[PDB]
């Protein structure tokens, strides 16, 4: 008769990824979070906020806005899988740039991506670079 299977591996096999920028002085950290239970279905709510708190519309010293991690729950998505921590800057969120985004804008995102199955964050920290 006939028998097959067909199964090819997919690229991008890593939720969390920390890589330097084009220059290097900067570090681009990419975090990802899922919800879809083992079966592959999102529950009624497995932490809309994942676990870590993000505060956007924060006024910097440059007069610009940026979202930064205020606190990170111990033993939650954004901690166990994300490993996020308080002091990081969420550049993007699921593709939503927070840079400049207002306090609401940032919140809105997480909102529009609250029911989402997964959550791909993007942080960027300034590594060592004095002189």
């Amino acid at each position: 008769g006939s028998s097959g299977s067909s199964g090819h591996s997919h690229s991008d096999k890593h939720p969390v990824t920390w890589q330097p920028s084009k220059d290097g002085d900067r570090l681009i950290g990419r975090i990802l979070l899922n919800k879809r239970l083992k079966d592959g279905s999102v529950p009624r709510d497995s932490g809309a906020m994942l676990g870590l708190k993000v505060v956007g519309g924060k006024m910097t010293e440059s007069g610009r806005l940026c979202a930064f991690i205020t606190k990170v729950k111990k033993g939650s998505l954004a901690d166990t899988v994300g490993h996020l921590r308080p002091g990081d800057e969420v550049l993007e969120w699921n593709g939503r740039l927070l840079q400049g985004a207002t306090f609401e804008e940032v919140y809105n995102i997480i909102l529009e991506s609250k029911p989402e199955p997964q959550v791909e964050l993007v942080v960027s920290r300034s590594g060592p670079s004095s002189g």
